[PDB]
């Protein structure tokens, strides 16, 4: 038997600056 | 038997400055 | 038997400044 | 609470308490990414 | 609480108190990447 | 609490109190990554 | 007396790939 | 007396690839 | 007297590959 | 030519032969900043 | 040419012969900038 | 040439001859810059 179970909480609080720049292949020039 | 349960809480607060820069594989020319 | 259990807890607080960059395969020319 | 086997809890405690009282004068200036050519 | 066996608890602690009483005056300057040219 | 056996409990303490209380002044400079030119 | 004189002749000639990036201020994100 | 005089030639040739990529204050994120 | 006379030729040939990148204040993040 | 005085002649000589004959195949591929996905 | 003074006279020589005779097979691939995915 | 004083005459020589016969196979692979993922 498999009794898999999963409880993923993905909380985010933001109160200021955030730059959140992701590159995931890119080429600047 | 396998009895397998996956608890992730990934909890992020911010009250600043956040400069979160990820270059997966990113070139810069 | 296999009673397997992750408890992840991953919380993340800032007052201040960060620059968090992280380069996985970058190449900066 | 759990008796016989396999107990596992997990408590987690946040009491994040965030005051500022400013009774004065405060001159911030948060610059990120900024250029002042 | 557990009885027979395998009994794993795990308790958090967190009172973080970030407490600023400015009765005066505060010249901050955050600059992260800025570049004054 | 546990009786028997196999008995794993951790308890974790966090009291942090960040308290910053300016009746002055403060002139505070945060330059990561700036380039002053 | 001045006696000045500016012989400027700028020539380029191209028979391939040019890839001329100029940023004078350029900010990329 | 101030006899000047300027005589500058500037020719450029080419025959394959050229990336002349210049970030004169650029600030590549 | 001044008798200045300057003879600037700048003469530039390719024939493969140039990869010239100035950054001249450039931040690369 | 020039006598007196004050004698400057500059003289630039440019023969440029790209000569290219090609009686075969030549697979060329120039490739400036693509990027194949 | 210049006979009483201030003589300057600067000669440049510039044959260049770029011959490529090619009777067979040229694979080239030039990738400036490329990225392969 | 110069005969009185003040002589000055710088001679440059340039015969670049940069020949390729190639009557068989050439793989080449010019990258710069490039990056295989």
């Amino acid at each position: 038997t498999q009794r898999l179970a999963n409880f993923l909480v993905h909380s985010s609080n933001n109160f200021g600056a955030i730059l959140s720049s992701t590159n995931v292949g890119s080429n600047t020039y």
